[PDB]
């Protein structure tokens, strides 16, 4: 994968649970960039889909 860096909150939509929460500040080790939409990764525990707006990448 990789990890990215969560860049502004990202409240699951209430009845999602797929959607991952997104604190900022939180690592997100990015599983899957779909260039359709959500990238899939696992922000601390479980998996879960996620707005790549909502991140930056980071090695540095």
């Amino acid at each position: 994968p990789v990890f990215a860096k969560a860049i502004q909150k990202r409240v699951p939509c209430a009845y999602d649970k797929t959607a991952l929460a997104l604190e900022v500040g939180d690592i997100v080790k990015v599983t899957r960039m779909n260039i359709n939409g959500q990238w899939e990764g696992e922000v601390n525990g479980r998996k879960g889909l996620f707005p790549f707006t909502h991140v930056k990448i980071f090695d540095p």
